[PDB]
Parts: C-alpha cells; structure tokens; sequence
C-alpha cells in the first residue's frame, strides 16, 4: 500500500478508454454489415453515381463510371431480369438531352463468332401487336436506320416470314418487308415520297431485282433495266415499245400499219393492170 | 480501504481489449467495404429493391442511376478480352407475357447515331451477325421503322464488296428474303415477300432503280412501268389496243386491219369492169 | 492493502487504451465513407474485376452485377446525361476476341409492348444522324437478320412519313433506300444484287406486290407473272409468246403471217376471176 497507488489509478482512469466512448467489436460487426463488402453484397436502395472531376475516362476498356471487366472470369457481366405481371418502367433506360450531344447512348464494339446482339421476343400466350424492335426517327436530315455488309453471298439484310400456322393459307395476308408512305400526321396535306429506292452509285453487274419460289427463277430486273417475267402478264393500258426486228418482238401499230400499207399498194398495182 | 471501489469502478466503466478493435483491426474491415469515392468489387453485387422508393424516371430513376450531366466519359463500359466463355456480355429479361414496358428504351437527342453496333472483321470469315431479330408472336411485325426523311430512305442499306475483284460478290445482295413454312410440320406458305402501300396515297415513284444513279426501271404510282432495256414475257402479255405509233398491237388490232384491207380489196375484185 | 499491484497490473494488461482505439466519432467518420446497402452516393469509379468468383451466365442470377425487379416499382437502370458535348458514348460493350462465342448483349422478353424500343428525338436543325446504325465487316454472314411469324403483316415494317405539311417536300424521300458499292480501298467493281426474293419452301402468295391508297397498282404472282396498272415503257424490243387472245400482244411472226395468208388469198382470187 502507499499513497501513490492513487497515481496509478489516476493513470489507467487517463489513459484506458471508456466502454461509452467506443464501438464494442458487436456494435462494429452490426455497423459494417450495413456496407457493402468488395467481395459480394445485396444492395436494397438506389445507388447513384454522380462523378464529378473523378477521373472518368472514354475508353471501351477501362472507362466507365462503371467498367466491368470480365477477361478473367467466366459469366456474364451484368443482368436485369424481371418476371413482374406489369410495372411502370423498362428494365433498361439510356437518355441524352441535349441536341449537341456528339455521342452515342450505345456502342457495341464486337468481334467474336456469334450474334452481337440478339433480341428475342418470346411466345406470347395471345398474339399483340409488338415487337423485338422499334425505331423512330423525328430527325429529316437522317436516315432513321442505316446497314452496312460485306457479303460475299448473302443479303446484307436478311428477312425471314415463316407461317405460324401448320396450314398452308394462313398467313396469305403476311408479308417479308411492308412499306407504308403516310402524310404528315398533324395536317399534312400529301406525300410524294417513294417506296424502294435501288442505286449502284459504283456500278453493278448484278440483277437489281431477283425473284425466286421454290429456287426457281421467277422474275427479274438486270443491270440495264430490262426485265424478264416468266409468265403470261398483264398491262391494263398501253406498252410503248421499240419497233420489232425479230419473230417474237412485240409489234408496234406502226409496224403493223406500214405491213399494211404495202400490202395494199402491191395489191392496187396488180389490180389496176391485170388482163385476162 | 475504499480504493477497491476505484478499482471497481476501472473494471466496470473501462473497455476490454479482447471486446473492442484496435485502429489497425479497424483499418483492416474498412478496406474491405467500397468507398464512396471508388474500388474494385471481386463478387457479385445484387440490387433487390423491395418497397424502396425506384423510380421510372428516365433522368432519376432506377435501381442504378447514372448521371454523366457533370462529368466527362462513359457512363458504363462492359469488356471482355476472354477467348471464349458460357456467357453473353449483358443480358435483358422480362419472364411474363403481360409485360407492359420494354426491356431497353432509349432516349435519344444528340447529332450521331444514338446506338451503334459494329461486328469487326474476323480472322475468318463465319455465319455471324451484328444483330439477330427473332419473334415468335404472330401478331406483330418483329421490327418497325419510322422516319421523317426530307431526300434519304427511312432505311439505308448498303452492300460493299468485300473483295477488290469485281465478281467475288456475285450471290450477293443488300437485301435477301425467304418465305418459309412452319419448321415442325407446316404444310406451306401464302405469305408475300414485299407489299409496298401508300395508306395516305403518294405521288412519288413506288419502286424506283437505278445503275450508276441513272434510272433504269421504275413503277409509278399509278402503277404503269418503265423499264430502259430489251425484255421478254415468257407468255402472253395482255394490253389495251393501241392508239399511237409505238404502241404494242394487240391481235384483235392486228386481225380488224387484216380484215378492213381484205374486205376494200374484194370490193375493187368484185366491181371493176374492162 | 499491499497485494492489489497485481489487479493494477491485470488492468494494464487487459483494458483497451485510447490511443489504440477510435471514438465512436471517429468510427462514424469513417463508416460514413463507405456505401451503405441501402443506397448512397459513389463519385468515382466503381470497377468489377471478378476472378474465380463464381459469376454465374444466368439470365435470371447471374452477372457480376445482377438486378432483379421482380419485387420492385421502377426500371433496373437508368443512364442519363444532360451533358452538352461530351468524350464517348454513354454504355459501352467491347468484346476484343474473334474466338469470342458469346454475344454482347442478349434480350430474352416476353410482355405486350417493343422489346427494345430506340427513338431519336427531333433536333433543334436537320442532320446526318440515325437512331440505329449497323455496320459489319464478316463477309461470311448477314451484318442483319430478322426473323418473324406474322399472320397478317409485314415482318419489317418500315414506313416513311412527311416531315412537312406540304404534300411535294418529300418527293426525293423513301421508305427504303438501297445502295450497291465496290470495295472503298481499291474496289474493281461489283456484281452484287440489290433485292433477293424467295420462298425455299414455295409460296402461293404474290412476290411483289404494290399499292398506292390500298389499291392494288403492281405486282409480280408466285408463277413470275406481272400485272401492271397503267401506261407503261420499255425502252427496247419486248419478247413475247404469239398471241391466242384477242387483248394479247402481236408478235412479228403473228404480223408477218396473217399479211402473208391474205396476199395468198387475194393473189388466189385475182389469177381466176372473170367477168
Ligand atoms: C448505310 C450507308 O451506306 N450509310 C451512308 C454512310 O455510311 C456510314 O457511315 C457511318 C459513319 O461513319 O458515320 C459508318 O459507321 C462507322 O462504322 C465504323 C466501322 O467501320 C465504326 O467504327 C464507326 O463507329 C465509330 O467507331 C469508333 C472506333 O473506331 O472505334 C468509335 O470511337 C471509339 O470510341 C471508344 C469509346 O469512346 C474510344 O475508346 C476509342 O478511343 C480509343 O480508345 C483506345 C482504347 O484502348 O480504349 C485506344 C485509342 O488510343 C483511343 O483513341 C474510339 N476510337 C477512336 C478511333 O476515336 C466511335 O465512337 C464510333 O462511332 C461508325 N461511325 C459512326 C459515327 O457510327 C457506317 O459503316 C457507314 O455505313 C455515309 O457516311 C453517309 C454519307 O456519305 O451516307 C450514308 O448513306
Ligand atoms: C412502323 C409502323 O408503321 N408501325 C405502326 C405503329 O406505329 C408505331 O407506333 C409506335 C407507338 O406509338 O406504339 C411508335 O412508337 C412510339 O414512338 C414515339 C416517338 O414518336 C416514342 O416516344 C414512343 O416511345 C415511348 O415514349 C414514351 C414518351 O412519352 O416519350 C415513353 O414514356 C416515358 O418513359 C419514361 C421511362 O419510363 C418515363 O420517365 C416517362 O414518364 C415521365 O417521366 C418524367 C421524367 O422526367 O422521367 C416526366 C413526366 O412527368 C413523366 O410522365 C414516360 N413518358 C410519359 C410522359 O409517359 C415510353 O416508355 C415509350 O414507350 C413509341 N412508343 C412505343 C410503344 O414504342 C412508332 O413511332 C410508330 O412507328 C402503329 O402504332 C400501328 C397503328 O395501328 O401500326 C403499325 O404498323
Ligand atoms: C433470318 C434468317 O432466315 N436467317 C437464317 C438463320 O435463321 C436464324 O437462326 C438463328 C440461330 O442462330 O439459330 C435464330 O436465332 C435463335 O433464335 C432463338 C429464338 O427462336 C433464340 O432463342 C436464339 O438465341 C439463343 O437463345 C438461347 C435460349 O435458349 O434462350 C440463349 O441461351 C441461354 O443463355 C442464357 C444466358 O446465358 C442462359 O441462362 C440459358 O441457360 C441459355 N439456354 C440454353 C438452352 O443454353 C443463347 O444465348 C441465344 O444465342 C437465337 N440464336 C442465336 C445464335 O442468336 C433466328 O431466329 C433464325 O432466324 C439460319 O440459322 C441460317 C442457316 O444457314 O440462315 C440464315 O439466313
Ligand atoms: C421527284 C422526282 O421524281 N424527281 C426527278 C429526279 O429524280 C429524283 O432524283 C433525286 C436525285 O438523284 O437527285 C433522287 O434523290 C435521291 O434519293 C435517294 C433516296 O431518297 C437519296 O439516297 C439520295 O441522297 C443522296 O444519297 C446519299 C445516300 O446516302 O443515299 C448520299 C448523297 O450525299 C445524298 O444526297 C437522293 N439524292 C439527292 C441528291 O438528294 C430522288 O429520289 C429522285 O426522285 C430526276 O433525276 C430528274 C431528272 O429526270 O427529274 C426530277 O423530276
Ligand atoms: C391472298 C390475296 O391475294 N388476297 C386478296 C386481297 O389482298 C390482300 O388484301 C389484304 C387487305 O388489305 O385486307 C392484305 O392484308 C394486309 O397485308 C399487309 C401486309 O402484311 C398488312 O400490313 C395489312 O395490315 C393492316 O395494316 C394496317 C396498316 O395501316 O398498316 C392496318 C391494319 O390494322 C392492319 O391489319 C393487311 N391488312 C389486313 C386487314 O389484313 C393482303 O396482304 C393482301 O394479299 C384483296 O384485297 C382481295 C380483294 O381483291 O382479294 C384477296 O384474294
Ligand atoms: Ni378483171
């Protein structure tokens, strides 16, 4: 015993921390349980990013507010699924506002074996009026879409119709390719604008139109603009054409006027000079 | 005496090592949650909002929102360098059938393309597309353009050789359809390949084509032709009578003058004296 | 008295002192920091590098980040930029690999309205620039393929309407434009088609058919055969079979034939008629 063990007391009441001043290590596991953990977590509010002079970079491999990289992992990248009846908004929203804004909302940079993207719409238990995908344009100066391929021999854009039905009629009023040409909705007083619209501006040696059924050429139009049908056709008005200089070359009124008119002149000769 | 209830007190009010983290255990489970300011997650990160205030809102909504309007670069990039894997790169999924928004909706102002897909060229050329389009409801088209278009086509498709020789691309075309019955035992098909109609009623040219930009045939909307080459019927061609030069006669133009001639002259036969 | 020194000592030993520990402030401080899972604000970078991390292909639970809004109000994601100009596009998705046997991305829906739905707005001034551009440098396959089972449409329906009021301002507008090019770096030419029509299991219904406010005007059958609305051209000689119908068009052989039948009658009548 003395009279400074009161010292020493005085030390550890000084320099030993408080239970009140100090998260117990259960009070620590609670509070950072409420954190997401790099290794993995659920997060059930809204996260936001709102990078602001935060070093955020273009670069389709290591920019991103977000960048997922998945070189070293099997997987995808990133999911959104929904198997709600109805709801108030899509899955997936990109938007930009402003009319300067000089990039895309999406770029898909792919090499690889399989489809870029691939777009599905499922069976649905009615038929509806939708669809995998819809674009529209409010931009004249534009083409709302444009396509670009390489082809060695196949069609740069490839349209399949294939009958729902079992039974061959049921589809008569589908088509492959529909095009409609409407005047301005809010007023608009006419259109004058064309369905298709082929060109080669380089030049081609192909057929510009090709039609086939069952393989079997049906109909074409060539390079110079001749066509050929390949069966009894219709003109409800005239047809202009060239006068014939061959046996199966239509014949004009000209031509079959002028046949005429010889025919008769050599006739009138030998009539007003035969004798008996 | 009465300093063991000091000590008491020191025993009761004081904290345990062994029931608190030091500053370096406490270092420790800090780096291993995210900052704010950024890191590297190596797991899995799940949004499960349940009665959590998300939003449709096409500026603040979303489980994830990101806002680019302050800051310059991507909002998000997904990237793989993987040689192959058993997985696409971002997938969409909407499991009902009375779903009644969209999987992705993008709104789009700004002066380039407001989505862009480009497949490069492969080591080896292969059966692959930049984008695939299959639907299997019956009571829709699977894809609908519009555009607005003052002097271009509301779609441009354009077929490049591939090769610098001028017949490598010979079974080629810019636009390729097929009409097939049903893959599981259809009985045929009576579907179109192109219909082409103007609802309103249009003045322009329905097909219009060209070689070189210099028109070689056309079908006007009245729907009479003009093709700019030698041509051929394989059958009868059926037309009006003609009522100028160049017009294409008919048989029964052919058989009345035939007719009218013979008649004039059997009339001179019959009637003539010496 | 005397032997508390050892108590002392097993205070010394076991008690936690302040310079080692964080107040309860200083932890707020830190914690505040950190993400809380039930929502916050990140201002940097947030990068997903899973390896060996059991990241699933799942297109209900997998993904490095996966969102499920089967419970929830509201869209999964939402990007936004009110930015005016800026240094790259808003998502991006890079595959680097030609082995690469995965898509970018894939949509697996079901529901009643547009799968994926693209619109560009109407700019402030008209400009080269589109809603969705495609552009594929394989010449083994198709850069765009679409597949559809429509009973009673188009399986692509493209329609082209009037930016203006007045009914001719559109006149050098299409629904469909097409164009036909050599290679860009050194092309020779090109022998590629513009449009391919078939039906590989054979078709009953027209190839082509056109109408202009509904009314059929043109059109090509399933056997080749056209029908044509109005006056029409060829600028050229037309091959025809002879005709066997009266609204049939001649032939020369027809022409040639019928004058050469009545010069033989009217020769027959002339070399024995007397008065
Ligand atoms: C149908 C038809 O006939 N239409 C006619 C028009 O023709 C069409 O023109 C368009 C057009 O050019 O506007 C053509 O589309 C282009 O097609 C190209 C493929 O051949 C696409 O690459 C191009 O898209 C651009 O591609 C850039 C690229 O090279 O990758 C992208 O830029 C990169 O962006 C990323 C992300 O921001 C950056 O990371 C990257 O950078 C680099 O990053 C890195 C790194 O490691 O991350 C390293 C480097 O050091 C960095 O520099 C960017 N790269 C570069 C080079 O800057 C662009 O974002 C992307 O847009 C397509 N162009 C567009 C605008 O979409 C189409 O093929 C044609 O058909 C014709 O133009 C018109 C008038 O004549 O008439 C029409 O009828
Ligand atoms: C090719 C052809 O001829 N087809 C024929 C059919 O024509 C096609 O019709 C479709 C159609 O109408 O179904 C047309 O597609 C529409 O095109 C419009 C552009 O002209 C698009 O805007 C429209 O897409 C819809 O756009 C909505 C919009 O109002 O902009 C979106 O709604 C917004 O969604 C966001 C995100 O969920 C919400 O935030 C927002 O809300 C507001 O939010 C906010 C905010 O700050 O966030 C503020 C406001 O206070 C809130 O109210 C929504 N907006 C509002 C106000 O509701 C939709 O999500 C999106 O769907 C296109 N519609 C569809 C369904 O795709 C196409 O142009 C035509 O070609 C034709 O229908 C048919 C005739 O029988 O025949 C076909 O052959
Ligand atoms: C237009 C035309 O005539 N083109 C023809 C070609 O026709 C086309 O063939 C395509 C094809 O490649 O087969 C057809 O596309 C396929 O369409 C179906 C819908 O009918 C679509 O489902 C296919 O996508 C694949 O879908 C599966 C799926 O089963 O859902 C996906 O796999 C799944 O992935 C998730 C996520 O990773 C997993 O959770 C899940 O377990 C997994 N399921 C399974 C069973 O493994 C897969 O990712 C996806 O690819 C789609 N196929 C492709 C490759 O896109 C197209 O409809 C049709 O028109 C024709 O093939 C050729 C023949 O020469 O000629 C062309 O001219
Ligand atoms: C109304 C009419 O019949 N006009 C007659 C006129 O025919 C028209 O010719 C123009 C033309 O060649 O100038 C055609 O315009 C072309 O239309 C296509 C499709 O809409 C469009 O792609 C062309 O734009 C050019 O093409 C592209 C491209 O990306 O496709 C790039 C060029 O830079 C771009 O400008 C467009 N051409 C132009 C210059 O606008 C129109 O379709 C025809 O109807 C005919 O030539 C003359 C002489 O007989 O008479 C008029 O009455
Ligand atoms: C088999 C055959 O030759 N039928 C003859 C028939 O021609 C058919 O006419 C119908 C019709 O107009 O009623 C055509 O059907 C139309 O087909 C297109 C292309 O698939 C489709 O877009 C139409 O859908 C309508 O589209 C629109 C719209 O504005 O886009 C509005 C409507 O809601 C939508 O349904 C579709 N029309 C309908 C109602 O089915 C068909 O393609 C033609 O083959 C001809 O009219 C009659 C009389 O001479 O004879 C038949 O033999
Ligand atoms: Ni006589």
């Amino acid at each position: 015993q003395k009279e400074e063990t009161n010292s020493k007391i005085t030390k550890l009441e000084s320099s030993k921390a408080d239970k009140s001043a100090v998260y117990s290590k259960a009070e620590s596991k609670i509070e950072l349980d409420k954190k997401l953990s790099l290794t993995g977590g659920i997060v059930t509010g809204q996260l936001q990013f709102k990078p602001n002079k935060s070093g955020i970079k273009p670069s389709s491999s290591v920019g991103g507010a977000i960048n997922i990289d998945m070189s070293k992992s099997e997987g995808a990248a990133m999911v959104m699924y929904t198997n709600k009846d109805t709801t108030d908004g899509p899955l997936m929203i990109l938007r930009s506002d402003k009319d300067t804004f000089d990039q895309s909302a999406q770029f898909v940079d792919y090499s690889g074996k399989t489809n870029a993207v691939n777009i599905v719409m499922r069976q649905p238990s009615a038929p509806n009026f939708s669809s995998a995908l819809n674009i529209t344009s409010a931009n004249e100066g534009g083409s709302a879409m444009q396509i670009r391929g390489v082809e060695k021999a196949l069609g740069t854009l490839k349209i399949t119709h294939e009958n729902p039905n079992v039974e061959a009629k049921y589809d008569e009023n589908a088509a492959a390719l529909s095009i409609d040409i409407v005047k301005k909705q809010k007023g608009g007083k006419g259109t004058a604008a064309q369905g298709i619209y082929i060109n080669s501006t380089s030049g081609t040696a192909g057929k510009m139109l090709r039609i086939r059924n069952k393989n079997e050429d049906k109909f074409y139009v060539g390079p110079d603009g001749g066509f050929h049908s390949g069966a009894n056709s219709t003109v409800a008005g005239n047809l202009t054409v060239k006068d014939p200089t061959s046996g199966k070359h239509a014949a004009t009124k000209d031509y079959v006027d002028e046949k005429i008119a010889e025919l008769k002149k050599l006739i009138l000769k030998k009539l007003e000079h035969h004798h008996h």
